[PDB]
């Protein structure tokens, strides 16, 4: 029921770009940490998350490689992509059916077009809240974790059904980047 309503909204986001503002509330340090940036998404497997302030970071996935770039360290970690929706909330936003979500999460619908996902077996994530605007646009994500951290990500300047070329999601390292390639066999 609730899972089906959520996926109907997600499956209809074929591509998207947006700005984001992130506030991270850390209970173990009692620090409130702010950041901002932009994101791009394209079904079925493309995701890009760029932090522009205060740090420079990029997470990019093309369905084959996951690139984790820290601009302040000039360091790149490369991993293989798994459809690990329990670990990566943004993979929920690429979903097209309810099969794996229902096996890994209990999903509840609430008023004002929001949904709460609670893992059935997970220690890291306590809950994921996905909120849509009345006209079914992505509005914010809230992620609560057993590290006692609460992350709220709010989207603005949302644009959908842009035509992003697939090469936009193939990361090209800057010159002299420190590489940790974890895909080598």
């Amino acid at each position: 029921d609730a899972t089906s309503e959520l996926i109907d909204k997600i499956k209809n986001i074929h591509s998207m770009t947006a700005n984001f503002n992130q506030k991270l509330i850390d209970g173990q340090t009692n620090n409130n940490l702010n950041s901002k940036g932009n994101m791009s998404l394209k079904k079925p497997q493309y995701f890009k998350w760029i932090t522009t302030s205060p740090n420079n970071q990029e997470i990019v996935s093309n369905g084959t490689k996951l690139w984790i770039y820290d601009g302040d360290l000039d360091q790149l970690i490369i991993k293989k992509v798994s459809n690990d929706i329990a670990q990566f909330p943004y993979l929920i936003l690429l979903s097209k059916n309810t099969n794996n979500i229902n096996k890994l999460f209990t999903v509840t619908a609430q008023d004002n077009n929001s949904y709460i996902l609670k893992p059935k077996n997970d220690q890291m994530i306590d809950s994921i809240k996905i909120k849509f605007t009345p006209n079914n646009q992505l509005e914010y994500l809230e992620i609560s974790t057993s590290l006692n951290q609460f992350t709220k990500i709010e989207f603005n300047n949302v644009k959908t059904d842009v035509d992003i070329s697939n090469t936009s999601f193939d990361f090209k390292a800057p010159q002299n980047t420190d590489i940790i390639d974890e895909t080598k066999f």
